[PDB]
């Protein structure tokens, strides 16, 4: 077999190629309709079932808005109703303009209110009809689907004014009182009253004058760790239902997270504007260090009957958070039960192996005095009956993956709680569990004086049935979720059940749990959203050959069977656009690994395969935990670059090693204490098993490119198994484990003391000396204004391999976070992506190099 | 001609290489007696006439310390004697050490002990005896050569005692009175009595404990642009002279500058310690922006009778120091007149275009006052006739070059000063002159209550008389000074009127300026020490084939004619090592540039110079002003990576282009507002002398290389001449000129505002479409901790470069500073030159490569 040789571009050519095949791909980015709901007409006499609201993206170059769109009675099955996308909101046109300005100054000025005026996310009262969403800087409002009926024409947004200086995060609708928002300002709890106008804040923890040394206090916002490694930005919660007063007033309550990251320690991360030569200071738990110190409180809204405030009363725990949630380090998920009669709470331990799920009651909540007279009144007045009440705690030897599933049922009995939660922790694999918990009255007296034991406030579990089981998981991450149908006592639930390459709408009852019904086509990947009436869901499909497809469906039953559940087409929202020209979509393959797994893989053939000639092979890799990259989605938007890659003559493969998702959380935990160590065995297994069954892959020539995890698996494999990889590019690589936050590293590796071994044979930074001797085989990118991988990882790195004496090229990304994002950059990386892979592995020049 | 092609060695091959050839250079790295001080014996029985006292390394991996040899009544014509070095110190021996230890925990311990407990200079009090020097951390003091005699075995030397927590700086015996000493402490100044050991803080302005951003005040200290820029470190000065008090006590004074640093820029350079991710605090005063706010203060400390401190009162400029000294934005210079009745100053307007010489009489100063009713009572104590006193006024169209030259006389009348000080302003070279000063009441009264006029302060100059003149210049910088002779009233100085490749010593009347002499021996260039008894002088002296030397040479006159001066060689003081083995000299050459400047340079031919074929050509720069690379000098040390260079095949150029040193003002001043617009064009035209005139020089493939100005060079060309230049590596390079300090770019580029072209064409981050959109000529090296040079330099460029879509290689010394100290990065560095010159120049992978 004579080895091929790739074309050798000038930079200016390959420049020029890449520019050409980026041109058509401009529709790519613009986001799919999301964000569905379903609001019922009620008009016997017109031709709507339903209106569907949803947040999408018109086209390129566009914003992501609020539209809505009409479904019919009844359909001509003869045809395929396309639904037309109606705008719910008016063009917002920046108020404050004023000036003169002209047509040359203004046609130009509407191409900076792109990007600016999105909206991401919206909240909805069903009862009054009320949008609330942020736009840019403002907060607004529209009403349709109400009292009021359903407009036929754009609304106008209603901007909810404000005297607060500064950009208001996070707004949020009280759904007990659809008059009054929340929003977070300068890190504290504001609310107002889109009617009344009236304005006031809740919190008084932050000062924005303040030194941030000084400063280290918020409330109501998620911090570093939570937002970047649990999933989670909200850090407050409206209770769902107002307390009426005598007064004839009510009393309305926010839920909120206090974080003090006083003991957090404080790293300096480059200033986006460089010229100032200035650095920011972040609080970044590194592992091993102090987390923030979190408790809960509730804010107390008095509001009379004509719906001004009477007063605000802020409450803190009748004892220290640490005393009450004994071991708690982090609080993963909060909210309330539907009545409000308890808030909730999903509580994790440090090593991330204990999870709790507690009710707290508000009577736990009492007024915050600096008088320890006034103070122990309080305290004596609240019962010893009244405390924090467990009604779930499970453990796995593994690590407890958080998700957003957790349903609680309408309260029955008063000393009952009926909720479905899924778990990896019985069997190995996420299943959903109908529990029923007793409330207790804890064994643990408060006036006694004495700390409580481990276990005073756990309740004893009455049921817990499994609704599902399997060699496969249910989806609880990333917008898999739950509906549950309490009428006809079903659950609708994402899995793997039919292929771990696919995922799947099941429908199944939570009351005599028995045969998973899947309601979605197989030779798809399915992304669901369910009516919360449950007679209508949504599907977001595609596969490897077929772009992103999103499609309505109609679910009814037979009428001799109301439990047997089918499916019927209805219309299409967004019509696939169909084969891309210039994209060839790679091959799923599998092997059996002599590790006891079935590992998947993606092949891209070399385009105008010729016979009896073998390849140079790029490896792009991933390979850590909580993602999968082989799976039946299409891959030519995302991955578009891999095609590329083979058009140019390489084969390019892709491997989910041990480790992967979706595969249960025995495969996940196989790389516990030891990552760095498993993955790119897997990887060579994968590589060897492609070069035995297919002659065109030349072993001498294996190139390995990731980011992130990926990166580092890049130099771990370098560093291994030189003998399999000529070059490696690592981009934004972790390089030692000490460096990366408290969540991501404690959870796969455990505390640094307990974990001597592991953290060491798992950083490449601390094992230089077994880089190559030769150049043109290590390459590092990295953004250098980097937050979650530092740069500091790269420059470590660097330090090592200068006092190794080993060889490295670098490029720096100077204007870029982890992800990039300004276009030249991302032009600038492919660019010298190609020209590396083809001066230092596809060429004849770099075969002649070595 | 056939194009030669280097050995295409391994990286660890070149690793060897390079370790091969630096295996027997470790004496290099080792210091040359300096800091000479001449003691007369005064023994008519015995057979010296002079010790001399000098700081030395008296090998490799030694500490530079005190030694002292003896200088014999007569010679032994028919030998050449060669002084010995006597150790002046006993082996410190870190006190406080106790422990238990062993030799294996004594032997590794020794090691630790070398860098540590070595001495940068020392004080001398010539009628005590007594030497003061910061040796590590102590502060130590011996007696040798006073009324004590002279000690013939190594003296003990004796730590001054303190109770001052942190490392102490800058100490200093009081010429009055050498029981005291003074010293820095966390940036105020202290005086310590090494007899009654009596320990006292003058000054309160700095607080260690507090933040930077919040205490920007310093005491005694020289700021970032003062040290770096002006070559000045010291802050404060002892008054040689004490005043007797009534009470039989006496008054010592120490001048001091006092600095603000509150509005100057504040910058976050990398800590060194990489694993905090943090940055240091820096107050960097960037072109255009605020220098420090400067004034004098006077620390007068009343001592009694017994020598205790009675008080201290800490006094200040009786008007601000911005009334008083009109424009000047710099104290380059101050100190004390002989007799210590006035206090000077070198003072600078901002533009660096106007020097003035400034007496400050004590009694301008009165005690510090919060109090204004006894503040205001304290001006008017003080008479209208003390007045600052301008003794000297000069102005240039180019820049004033500060330098250490400042002699002043006796003073013989009341109302007048006599003094020597060199200038360029005249003639445009650097030449002594003799000047006579009117100390004249000022036409200001400040009584009157009005600002004084520009000129109020200025003296009448009654007599100017030229020592020197001539196309060629007086040194007076980085070591270069002069020893006036009162007695015999002459003046020795170094100058350049042989030749500008060589320095030599010369002799001169300052009564009547006649004929120059020369004292040192052409064929080489000398470093000169004058004994202040103007009866021998040393020459630290080296030509291209020979190491440094240095000798002693006794002066006389012949009996007929003390106005002539002839030398004669007594004795070497440090031998020769004599022409190095594998190190080959360049030849030095010249042409006339078609700008009307004769500009030289130095050729390394390539080894082995083979016949009838073309060698690649490496052209080493630096080009920035205040450095000349030209001159006949021993290159084997400093630049022996050259003679490596040569050594593989490679043919390396130096020249020395317009703005460069030792040339006068004129053809420094060249580049004034212009910086990168022409040095280029010289480095070409001298590039195209040596091609005509030799065939062996390849053009086809020309690599420059410099670090600083010469990495900003290396850029320059790249961008203006890619014709000629194939790669440029350019090291800590300037980019962008706006970017660095006040004292450096306006005193060449002026203030931004006045030169926006200057700026916009000098800085290369503005002009990266201008780079090659070929890959594999741009390489840039940088210390990524850099307090000189900033990173930003290299990260603002890369910035531009991505967006310009411009190809570059990158590499980063994550320790290192401007300089680079640790060996290992200076390994790395010297490792990747060769290996990219060898790849992306020298050999025919890199011919083929294009
Ligand atoms: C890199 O791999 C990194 C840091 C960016 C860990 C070193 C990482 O990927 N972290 C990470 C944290 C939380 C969730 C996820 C998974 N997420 C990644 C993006 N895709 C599109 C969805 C799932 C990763
Ligand atoms: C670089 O060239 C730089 C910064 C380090 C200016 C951009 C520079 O060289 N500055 C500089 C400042 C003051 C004096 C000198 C001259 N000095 C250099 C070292 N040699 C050995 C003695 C003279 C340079
Ligand atoms: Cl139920
Ligand atoms: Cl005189």
């Amino acid at each position: 077999l004579e080895p091929f040789y790739v074309e050798r571009y000038s930079w200016s050519q390959l420049k020029k190629l890449l520019a050409d095949t980026r041109k058509y791909h401009g529709y790519m980015m613009a986001k799919a309709p999301h964000d569905f709901m379903f609001v019922k007409r009620n008009d016997p006499d017109g031709p709507h079932s339903d209106r569907i609201y949803y947040l999408a993206m018109s086209g390129e170059n566009r914003e992501n808005t609020l539209f809505y769109s009409e479904i019919p009675k009844t359909i001509n099955r003869a045809a395929v109703l396309m639904l037309s996308w109606k705008p719910l909101l008016d063009l917002f046109q920046a108020t404050l303009d004023y000036g003169m300005y002209s047509r040359e100054e203004e046609l130009l000025r509407e191409r900076k209110r792109i990007g600016t005026v999105g909206i991401a996310s919206y909240d909805y009262h069903q009862g009054s009809g009320t949008f609330l969403f942020q736009a840019g800087s403002g907060i607004y409002h529209v009403k349709d689907g109400g009292p009021q009926g359903f407009t036929q024409q754009p609304l106008r947004p209603n901007l909810v004014e404000t005297s607060c200086p500064n950009i208001r995060m996070d707004p949020k609708l009280c759904p007990a009182d659809p008059d009054w928002i929340a929003f977070i300002h300068s890190n504290d709890i504001w609310i107002s009253n889109i009617v009344t106008r009236e304005e006031r804040r809740l919190t008084y923890v932050h000062n924005e004058l303040a030194n941030m040394e000084e400063d280290a206090r918020s409330a109501g916002v998620a911090t570093f760790v939570l937002q970047e490694e649990f999933d989670r930005y909200s850090g407050y919660w409206w209770c769902p239902k107002a307390e009426t007063t005598p007064s004839g007033g009510k009393i309305l309550r926010i839920l909120y997270e206090e974080n003090d990251e006083s003991e957090v320690e404080i790293i300096h991360v480059t200033s986006p504007m460089l010229e100032t030569r200035r650095a920011d200071s972040f609080r970044y738990p590194k592992t091993g260090t102090a987390n923030p110190k979190v408790t809960f409180k509730m804010s107390e809204i008095m509001i009379d009957a004509e719906g001004r405030i009477i007063d605000v009363i802020d409450k803190e725990l009748i004892q220290p958070f640490e005393i009450l949630f004994e071991g708690v380090e982090y609080i993963a998920r909060a909210g309330w039960t539907p009545e409000g009669k308890y808030a909730w709470s999903i509580l994790l331990d440090r090593s991330q192996t204990r999870l709790q799920i507690v009710l707290i009651s508000p009577e736990l909540f009492i007024p915050v005095e600096d008088d320890v007279m006034e103070r122990q009144r309080l305290i004596e007045s609240v019962p010893d009956s009244v405390t924090p009440l467990i009604i779930y705690e499970e453990t796995t030897d593994i690590w407890i993956n958080i998700h957003d599933i957790f349903h609680v049922f309408p309260q029955s009995h008063e000393e009952e709680i009926e909720f479905i939660f899924a778990s990896e922790c019985k069997t190995g694999f996420r299943h959903l569990y109908k529990i029923t918990s007793i409330l207790k009255e804890s064994k643990y007296k408060r006036s006694s004086g004495g700390l409580p034991a481990p276990s005073d406030f756990k309740c004893p579990i009455k049921e817990e049935i499994a609704i599902t089981s399997g060699e496969w998981e249910v989806l609880g991450r990333h917008g898999s979720n739950i509906q549950v149908d309490e009428v006809r006592r079903l659950v609708y639930f994402e899995g793997t059940k039919d292929s771990p390459l696919e995922h799947h709408l099941y429908v199944v009852s939570y009351v005599n749990p028995g045969e998973v019904t899947r309601l979605t086509d197989r030779g798809y990947s399915h992304s669901c959203c369910i009516s919360q009436h449950c007679d209508f869901f949504i599907s977001k499909y595609s596969n490897q050959k077929n772009p992103h497809c999103v499609s309505l469906y109609k679910l009814s039953s037979p009428e001799d069977d109301p439990t047997c559940k089918t499916k019927e087409f209805w219309a299409t929202i967004l019509d696939s656009a169909g084969p891309l020209p210039d994209y060839t979509p790679p091959e799923i393959f599998s092997f059996e690994s002599t590790t006891g797994f079935t590992l998947y893989g993606m092949l891209y053939k070399p385009h105008d395969l010729q016979p009896g000639k073998k390849y140079p092979t790029v490896l792009f890799i991933y390979g850590g935990p909580q993602v999968q990259l082989v799976n039946n989605r299409f891959k030519g938007v995302k991955y578009f670059r891999l095609n590329t890659l083979a058009s140019l003559g390489y084969v390019v493969v892709v491997i989910d090693n041990r480790g992967s998702c979706h595969r249960g959380l025995k495969f996940e935990g196989a790389f516990k204490y030891k990552m760095g160590q498993i993955e790119i065995d897997d990887q060579v297994e994968g590589l060897q098993y492609l070069a035995s069954r297919y002659d065109f892959i030349d072993l001498d020539r294996v190139g390995i490119h990731g980011w992130s995890y990926g990166g580092y698996l890049s130099l771990m494999a370098l560093m291994q198994r030189s003998d399999i990889f000529r070059v490696a590019i690592a981009g934004a690589p972790v390089t030692l484990w000490i460096f990366y936050d408290t969540g991501y590293t404690e959870r796969y590796m455990g505390h640094p003391d307990q974990n001597e071994q592991g953290y060491y044979l798992g950083s490449v930074a601390m094992q230089a000396e077994k880089f190559p001797s030769e150049p043109n085989r290590l390459l590092l990118l990295h953004g250098f204004l980097d937050e979650n991988v530092h740069f500091a990882h790269t420059s470590i790195l660097l330090s090592f391999l200068v006092r190794a004496g080993k060889p490295y090229d670098l490029q720096i990304y100077p204007q870029e976070r982890h992800s990039i994002r300004v276009p030249e950059s991302g032009e600038h990386y492919e660019l010298h992506l190609l020209h590396y892979l083809q001066e230092n592995l596809g060429s004849r020049i770099a075969a002649l190099k070595v």
